[PDB]
């Protein structure tokens, strides 16, 4: 276990850059729409109108969740053809080419490459969600399979707060460095490409994919570190055959049988319950939220979310263990609602009290708090606890279409609903908050 870390460590790169993508137009909304007023003034001698500069940024955002969509579908695609190693390998192209077109769009003065690059690393993101669980699995020894199948979640998490911290005006969200802001993922994307070469091909992947037996010896003896691996070989050989009886079933199957029709829907429930909670309508707009609520440094505070959320994914690992699973989503369920609740006042008492927006920072910081324990985890806790091995592809595809469309729900609209709620936003995250407690309180069996 002295090579698999560099195995792991170039795999985990492209979590960190799922979450620096994630949050890098947090902070610097404010000087990308001032760059989009601009650019709309030089080409038609007009200052941009205020309601198209919002539903343009919003599709800045938001188009990235469309690219995931895509990226998540085409997992399989690439990573049995190709193999796992290899796709992260050449997906990293996309990166470079998005960093371009992001970097290079002031220069260009084209916010449709901003959009443009935005939706391809999207893609990436979508990709990479599905190459590095897998590889990581594929790669790990049995025990530390549950540990090291942890760090997909630190670097996403991990990759937020970078990217919130390179958002202040002090590093590189200002008017004159935004772009090598966006464009900054090409150091991760370059690393990886130093590293995977060096990386082991998933053992699994020669073994079934490649009928390489004798060649997935040689890298699980580096890898492994042991001598020999009957053990390890073995077991793969069980799982392929367990895996092989019951025919995978397709998403066709998966929606025209009666017998999935419950667990599906409380699958694609709990992945709304994730997204349409409301949590990346801080992670996209917690800089924005803190600054109309009233506070000094708003970006700070979107930093702090960002620390809260590292600290509480932290915590929910030694958690989910030592509990039950529909116990945790419900706690995390209600407590985002009571923030939720803590915000509107907060919201509506500052145009009175100016010092609420205290209380608004620790109403998101408890906010994203109980998600990281509820709503985040426990989706994906589950939809692998419905199914068995014919099933659970399709579903988690299913689930994953779900997720991504719920997210370019609320990425798309959120600003949408904020110019007409006022400070009644989150009431309609808490309205949610609480049918999707009535939901799994009566409907989602415990496992
Ligand atoms: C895209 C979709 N879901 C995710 O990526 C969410 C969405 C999310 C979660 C928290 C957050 F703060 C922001 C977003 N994130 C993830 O890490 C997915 C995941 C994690 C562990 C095991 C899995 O099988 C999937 C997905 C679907 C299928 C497979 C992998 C991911």
């Amino acid at each position: 276990t002295g090579r698999l870390m560099l195995a792991v460590g170039g795999a985990v790169l492209g979590s960190l850059q799922f979450g620096y993508n994630t949050g890098v137009i947090n902070a610097p909304q404010k000087v990308i729409e001032e760059f989009y007023n601009q650019t709309w003034v030089h080409r038609y001698g007009e200052s941009i109108l205020p309601t198209t500069l919002t539903t343009l940024w919003s599709l800045s955002v938001a188009i990235f969740s469309v690219g995931g969509m895509i990226g998540s579908f085409s997992v399989g695609l690439f990573v049995n053809r190709f193999g796992r190693r290899n796709s992260m390998l050449m997906m990293n192209l996309l990166a470079f080419v998005s960093a371009v077109l992001m970097g290079f769009s002031k220069l260009g003065k084209s916010f449709e490459m901003l959009i443009l690059g935005r939706f391809i690393i999207g893609v990436y993101c979508g990709l990479t969600t599905g190459f590095v669980p897998m590889y990581v699995g594929e790669v790990s020894p049995t025990a530390l399979r549950g540990a090291l199948g942890t760090l997909h979640q630190l670097g996403i998490v991990v990759g937020i707060l970078i990217a919130q911290v390179f958002g202040l005006d002090s590093i590189m969200g200002n008017k004159d460095l935004w772009p090598l802001l966006l464009s900054i993922i090409f150091i991760p994307a370059l690393l990886q490409c130093i590293v995977l070469p060096f990386c082991p091909e998933s053992p699994r992947f020669l073994l079934i994919n490649r009928n390489e037996e004798n060649r997935a010896k040689s890298v699980l003896k580096k890898l492994r570190g042991t001598a020999d691996v009957t053990h390890d070989l073995q077991e793969m050989k069980e799982e392929s055959r367990q895996m092989m009886r019951e025919k995978k079933v397709t998403i066709l199957e998966l929606f025209r049988s009666p017998a999935y029709r419950q667990p599906i829907l409380i699958a694609v429930v709990l992945q709304l319950s994730q997204q349409l909670s409301g949590i990346n309508a801080v992670f996209y707009y917690s800089t924005s939220i803190f600054e109309k609520a009233g506070v000094q440094q708003p970006v700070y505070a979107t930093i702090g979310s960002g620390i809260v959320n590292t600290a509480f994914t932290v915590v929910s690992l030694f958690v989910v263990e030592r509990a039950g699973r529909r116990t945790l989503h419900l706690i995390g369920l209600a407590g985002m609602a009571g923030c939720a609740i803590l915000m509107t006042i907060a919201l509506a008492l500052l145009e009175q009290l100016p010092w609420m927006s205290y209380l608004s920072i620790v109403a998101i910081f408890g906010f994203v708090a109980f998600f990281e324990v509820g709503p985040g985890p426990i989706p994906w806790f589950i939809v692998a606890e419905l199914f068995s091995q014919g099933p659970r592809p399709a579903a988690i595809a299913v689930a994953g279409f779900s997720n991504w469309t719920s997210n370019f729900i609320v990425g798309m609209c959120f600003q949408y609903v904020e110019q007409l709620c006022g400070p009644y936003v989150f009431i309609i995250f808490t309205v949610l908050l609480v049918l999707f407690f009535i939901f799994t309180y009566f409907k989602v069996p415990e496992t």
